[PDB]
């Protein structure tokens, strides 16, 4: 933050000489001086360069032309207005939010003006910077306690080592110095939620419209367990989305609770649909209580809002309808809902309290917004026993917290604050839609096959496009209306291979092939299925990355139609097994893999595998008690029927739990095993296209084993 | 790493010109050239500057004088030897470990020599750098995957914000870029312990003499819970040191186990002594089993080795004697025992396996060595069910691990490796002893009162000085010999106030006064009691810091004897309450606080408070079940007798648990309450000298409340 | 291959300053910067100078006027397009064979952009350079086997002689270093037609529409005799 813009040659020494003296006084204070051509050039310079921290201009020449325009971009931006004798104040000044200092063109005034600019820059920074970070930065820069640990003291210990010196130089001083302890008493304590730490938590809770917010330094994986353990006593019944993150599976292994699963829907693609409205009604739950051994009325419920694929719930409907005292929205996917009105009545925090209920959102701040890994928030809307909740929090938090992680969580909030924050999301929304329109346009214009997007036939509107029963694009049968909506930011592309029905085509290009092509160009794919790929249009995503991906996709088709040798098109793939890939051409590779899917009837097997549930012999907790005594053994996957599984089995595809600890596959549910076996069989043919099943142990000879109770 | 040392003017153009050409070729590659005066100056330059990465010298002039001396400091240091026509190879070369390249003095050879120096520097770096860090650094520097998250991508998202740009600039690029995900597939996975991660874990386990090592990214606070939960099934009995860290108290709240406490000793000062030998004998344990409701034979035992005050156990004695299948040494204080032979048979990992037992050390790598906060190790010696142990590990680890924390844990090992690692600890030991001798010397030489160190009357030896029954310095009665030893690095200083017996003097200077004086000079105190202060002589501690503390101590006495106004000597204290401290002088402050201790008979009350245990009505787990249903209320501290406490109460002093969750103070154990009340009473008089009781809630009016069962 | 052409003064600091910072970052990497007058001057500069390995230009100002014209001369030529906020992608991009990187005008982006230009220049070179020559050049530049012959090793033996030093200097290092043996095992063998040598022969045979091609190192004078002797038994007509 050291670029000052001056706007203009005037052609008079009485004005120019004082500016020359000011240039010299500013260089003495180590400012860089920049000269925008005109008003437009300045506005773009401000818009693109946050380091622009001051503007000098003749008052009469620019004030009536600049003040409103600059206010719109940066309310706080230093203006240094030089007045004429006859300058006056128009009524336009009275109600505008401007930050103006008035200066005269005079020799020997530069020393005082330069000090005022420095002092005013600090006042601007002090206003916009958050309180804890401002204190932290001041300590790191200024402070010198001695007779103190840490013993390394700003990473001093690292510099005494040959490799240590390389390590120190790589990470830098700030990273080393930021590693502090509670010996810095003026910053208070995280664990106590005292001093500046309390100020930080209130800052966060205000920005996100929460009653109270906790900063977690071990990710939402831990945030879920803090909420979960405080909320679910042993021997209680919980309602849990079968579509749950692994951390909730681990929660079950750690807590003595009885799960009753909310049951999602699914289509032919193998994409998960929302928990239908009937799942929340008293009639459905009352019967589930009767059907669960020892079950009582649920004390706590966990709902994933939105779904991974961007299906949002009417949260007003759930809060009003669901007859459970404790409702937890795992909102790790939707931390940005408070920033666009399109999400009204579609987020956990939206609206007011629910009398006699406590409502939670847990959010993974990292890679959902911008924050360091392990940074997570718990947002509470309702009442908790403060002392008891803090005991639960301290039970899972170390006594040696990382102060940078804490600061990064607070600074993540600083990013989303103010008008620049709102203007960021408005920009990302417009770019997300723009890209969707370009895909649909290129699909219409191109000759023969092209990529398509899984969405309404027309998205000429800016909204979370509702799933309508009168539309076939989504491929769900008799969808509930006014229920599930498509988040614009969660973009799913589809590759040729399956019909509109969910029927199989003769010609197909498995998405796995495109994924390998994309890696040659250093493009990450978040999630892939048989014929789909997921991309996340974050705030970091600019027009360059969108065009790079868009052009990269047209280049894939270009090279594909050439029918290049895999050796030439995918050299990194070829290198994996030169003999296997010696004479294979790109079109044969696509046809060969599609043929395996066709022969194995993968889509049909995947549908039938998830249609009937494994039987819950005992709870995951009860089964883990046997495992604690080391009463497990490994069996081949083929010999798992009639055995009690000890681990969760999580196959990719379709990346959702298939078997839980305590469940047993029987003759009734043999299709489950047939799907898993098919994944291991199909996956053995092509180097680089290996099976991927979390919970199964692949042996050197390519046989799989699972753990079961003796 | 860019400083090259050249050693010499020769007075011949045939040698000098080629060196001039080499200087120019090296500057072109951005090396800095340094010229040590002679052999001694070079050795000091190497010793003090790890960035010295090459030495040029005439072979005949120096080889017989340098080779052994340099080998001793740096086995790997580049030598660029310039040969004469008649140079020969003495037998001294044959068995020495040297890294030599031979060059001729010739024009137009510099391009190839310079490339060889670059290539050889990389080969030197490649040899000494650990495998994962070398790959990580190469990725961070070189790599460019696109169509990837994280969305911020090297902190790009931060730069779009005004405050975000300040935040980015403060932390720097490397800190931002190092925030990665598993999308970087070539680095494998932490959670899977695969690829370079397995290589890193084997590197660590080898350096620390463990069977297997796990890297934990939530500190030893979490490492204790991973080991604890895998090790102690519900309804089992554990032996636990009453002198346990808070994380073990939290473990009890989280695990349904029945504690039987090992019972430490204590002296008049209130310093904890070791668990006597009788505590480990079958006779003592057999009776404890009979005395504990529902207890069976202990399945797992936890011992704190060493004690905080540096008492080490004969671990060979414990491993051989203790009839428990699972023994866990919380060795958070002694991670360095593998590096000095003085610790033989005094560490958990020392020696071999114990048939039919599993032995663990958990170590807080940070501030016990040098590593980032939250970095912790679990070391295992024996057999675990690998798949089951990893489930327990994954249950408490996030799905979004911090890659820098992981790298810092590995790099912490890199610091301790090789000959420089051994030469570091040898240096810290010699400095620790040197300081102890200077304190004892100044005590002998000075007129009247001076500081003393709590240790043997003579430490003219380098050893963990054994506590002998024929010595009175330690103030423990009938100490077991060949049992407890004083770690040289753990230095406790004492201030005047109490006799050798543990009797009270008329004159005294409470240590709290000295602690405030030390803060005026930016010296941290790790731990303080009524008349003691603890300092940790880490590897970061140099001779400058030792002298600063030593001089700071003599300055305190100098100013103290002047009897300066507190307003002048302790201006920051005076500012806290100008009216209270207006006319008070330093000697009156010391006398006034000592008088409160004398009147309140603090030492006597503190001894009696810990003599009789609160009664365990129910386990901390059973009591927490009632708290989960919100069946707690707050009572004044004064009204706690006959109530079931809900929280642990941890008073400072003496910083050890006084009451546990589930325990009840009765008329039998009223002294416990009297001590706590005395702490609140004595603590109310002096601003800056407030009561400090974790577990008690101080109200605005200075009344305290605790939580109890209804 | 080190001449970069930049096309234009814009009259705005927000665009010009970032280009100044880029000029400095590029000079640090030892690039020469050249400034063609206009589109025609650029096209002639490209046409006449194969060492032109990159072009910087404002996207909106030139893309619709340049992309087809440049594609016609050099499919592979680096373009460094600087975008405006409102820049869009016309259908003309979809089927054209372009090699585009999109950059923003921003301070402190030059280090990464300059590295991308270096990395992209290598990717361009790697695409157009033949496989064996690319490996050979990399060996000659990078490699250092010891306990090896030839004994002269990069013509070292020549430099020990008065006339030898004149001979070495006349022919140069590359000519001397290129004199290798089969000790460089990663290049395979000519006689065996193995490894990169087989790759080279297939490259040739493809370009000349042959079933199989052999590389002869004693001219067609010998090529005629190889074919002739294999083809004509004694006592035949």
């Amino acid at each position: 933050m050291n670029i000052i813009a001056i706007m203009g040659p005037h052609g008079v020494f009485y004005k120019d000489e004082p500016i020359k003296e000011l240039e010299s006084a500013l260089v003495a204070q180590g400012f860089q001086i920049i000269w925008p051509q005109n008003s437009v050039d300045l506005l773009k310079f401000i818009e693109h360069n946050p380091r622009i921290c001051g503007v000098i201009f003749d008052w009469d020449e620019y004030s009536l032309d600049l003040c409103s325009d600059i206010n719109q971009l940066n309310e706080y931006l230093p203006l240094y207005a030089f007045i004429n004798t006859h300058s006056t104040m128009d009524v336009s000044v009275q109600d505008m939010r401007m930050a103006l200092w008035f200066f005269e063109y005079a020799l020997g005034q530069a020393e005082d003006i330069a000090i005022r600019m420095r002092q005013y820059t600090d006042e601007y920074l002090d206003n916009i910077t958050p309180p804890f970070t401002k204190a932290l930065f001041t300590y790191v820069k200024e402070r010198k306690y001695t007779f103190c640990t840490p013993g390394h003291m700003g990473g001093t210990a690292y510099q005494k080592s040959p490799v240590g010196c390389l390590f120190y130089d790589f990470f830098g001083g700030n990273t080393l110095k930021a590693d502090v302890s509670i010996s810095v008493t003026e910053l208070g304590s995280l664990l106590d939620h005292t001093g500046p730490h309390l100020e930080a938590e209130e800052y966060i809770a205000r920005t996100f419209g929460a009653e109270q917010s906790y900063i977690v330094t071990n990710g939402t994986s831990t945030s879920n367990k803090i909420v979960g353990m405080y909320a679910a006593p042993s021997g209680s019944t919980l309602l849990i989305d079968r579509n749950c993150h692994k951390s909730l599976a681990h929660l079950l292994m750690m807590n003595d609770v009885v799960p009753v699963w909310l049951k999602p829907t699914r289509n032919a693609l193998g994409i998960l649909g929302g928990i239908p409205r009937r799942e929340f009604t008293r009639d459905s739950i009352e019967e589930k209580v009767a059907a669960t051994t020892q079950a009582q009325w649920p004390v706590h419920a966990v709902i994933t809002n939105s779904t991974y694929d961007g299906l949002l719930y009417n949260t007003d409907w759930i809060k009003q309808t669901l007859d459970v005292p404790s409702i937890h929205f795992d909102s790790a996917w939707v931390p940005y809902t408070h920033f666009h009105p399109i999400y009204q009545g579609k987020s956990g925090m939206s609206g007011e309290r629910v009398a006699g209920k406590v409502i939670f959102e847990t959010q993974s701040t990292h890679k959902m917004l911008a924050a360091l890994s392990q940074a997570s928030l718990i947002h509470i809307k309702g009442e908790y026993d403060e002392e008891a909740f803090n005991e639960a929090f301290m039970m899972h938090t170390t006594t040696s917290p990382s102060y940078p992680i804490v600061a990064s969580v607070e600074t993540a909030a600083a990013m989303l604050r103010g008008n620049p924050g709102k203007r960021l999301i408005n920009r990302s929304v417009e770019r997300a839609l723009h890209f969707r329109k370009e895909v649909q346009r290129l699909r219409e214009e191109s000759d023969g096959w092209f990529f398509d997007i899984w969405q309404p036939p027309q998205v000429d509107e800016a909204e979370c496009w509702p799933v309508a029963p009168g539309e076939q694009w989504h491929g769900f049968n008799d969808a509930d209306a006014d229920h599930m909506f498509l988040d614009p930011v969660k973009v799913t592309i589809l590759t040729p291979g399956m019909d509109e029905q969910g029927n199989m085509s003769e010609e197909g290009i498995p998405a796995a092939l495109v994924a390998k092509f994309l890696d040659e160009r250093g493009i990450v794919v978040e999630k892939t299925g048989p014929y789909n790929l997921l991309f996340l249009f974050s705030i970091g995503i600019d027009k360059t990355k969108a065009m790079g991906l868009l052009r990269g996709l047209t280049e894939f088709k270009r090279s594909y139609d050439l029918n290049l040798r895999i050796k030439n098109m995918l050299p990194d793939l070829y290198a994996e097994d030169p003999d296997f890939y010696r004479n294979m051409r790109i079109q044969d590779l696509a046809q060969g893999i599609h043929k395996l899917i066709r022969k194995h009837d993968l889509p049909g097997l995947m549908l039938r595998a998830f249609d009937t549930l494994p039987e819950m012999i005992m709870t995951p907790h009860q089964a883990w008690q046997r495992q604690i005594k080391g009463e497990v053994e490994t069996i081949a996957l083929e010999q798992l029927v009639g055995r009690v599984s000890a681990n969760m089995i999580l196959p990719y595809p379709p990346g959702v739990p298939l078997l839980m600890p305590g469940e047993m596959l029987t003759k009734e549910s043999r299709t489950v095993l047939d799907f898993l076996l098919m994944l291991c069989s199909v996956g053995q043919h092509y180097p680089g296209f290996e099976t991927d099943i979390h919970g199964a142990k692949q042996d050197e000879d390519g046989v799989y084993r699972v753990r079961v109770l003796k």
